[PDB]
């Protein structure tokens, strides 16, 4: 239930260090997507790994429809692993969806964080009047229509633009990690994230954060990286990688590596 959460959510712990490094992927991956990152932490870095519950990784009878509605039951799910682990102190790594995660994880548990990373995060997606996030309900509609219809059809178009650069080897992986996703469960989980609002509780948040900003993110306007810088209430920095894209630790991971080993404790 609760209880198999190591098993279930593929919890891999990897390297040498004593500083415990938390790396948790985004939508449409799983923790396969820090492959290429993972050489440059083990030696110094104790690695934490696992599969949102939405990913593809996973066995599909873990995602409850009735269970998974807001962000708040995927916050659960980390900070049962973390406690399941007997983890104290870490540093946190989030990508897209797991940036939010940890957002909403160290108001609950500001002790718990000694630094949030956060790349291609946005608290929002839908524009307000005076908030650009980079999408309308009705365009996210036609999105949430054409994954139903055929899903196939639109990881095939939307994984190049997502990667955004000309790296196929990219390409081909993320691909491959949304085709592992059940269809219904991708439809469900956008949905999900579409609908979803932090910019009420950014102000809370007391831990230092690194956000990573990527170059040309289809989920991410630059114009939200200084949003965040205004409204973040812990000691933030905002940085902008070279390279386009919302997959850096698949199409850039030297570019990111080099990002993180200096903004990581
Ligand atoms: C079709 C099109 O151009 C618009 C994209 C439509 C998808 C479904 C967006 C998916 C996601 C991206 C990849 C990264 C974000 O962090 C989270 C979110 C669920 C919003």
């Amino acid at each position: 239930s609760q209880h198999n959460i190591l098993e279930a959510l593929n919890v891999r712990v990897v390297g040498t260090g004593d500083r415990i490094l938390f790396l948790a992927h985004g939508f449409g991956t799983d923790q396969s997507a820090w492959h290429l990152i993972l050489p440059y932490f083990t030696q110094n870095y104790r690695v934490v790994l696992y599969d949102l519950v939405c990913a593809g990784s996973v066995n599909p009878d873990y995602f409850d429809f009735n269970r998974y509605t807001t962000l708040d039951p995927y916050v659960d799910d980390l900070l049962n692993i973390v406690d399941s682990l007997g983890i104290q102190n870490c540093a946190y790594v989030g990508h897209s969806v797991s940036a939010m995660i940890g957002i909403i994880a160290s108001i609950r548990r500001p002790e718990l964080f000694s630094k949030l990373i956060l790349i291609g995060f946005s608290p929002r997606f839908l524009n307000d009047e005076d908030y650009h996030g980079g999408f309308e309900e009705g365009e996210i509609e036609k999105v949430f229509s054409a994954m139903e219809a055929n899903y196939e059809a639109w990881v095939h178009g939307f994984a190049p633009l997502a990667v955004g650069a000309d790296v196929p080897a990219a390409v081909r992986e993320f691909s491959r990690t949304l085709f592992n996703m059940r269809p219904d469960i991708s439809l469900f989980v956008s949905r999900t994230v579409f609908n979803s609002d932090l910019r009420g509780v950014l102000g809370l948040v007391r831990v230092p954060t690194c956000v990573i900003q990527t170059a040309k993110d289809v989920s991410v306007p630059a114009s939200v990286a200084e949003y965040l810088r205004s409204h973040l209430g812990g000691d933030t920095t905002v940085e902008t990688l070279k390279t386009e894209g919302h997959l850096p630790q698949l199409s850039a991971p030297a570019q990111l590596a080099q990002f993180l080993r200096r903004a990581l404790p």
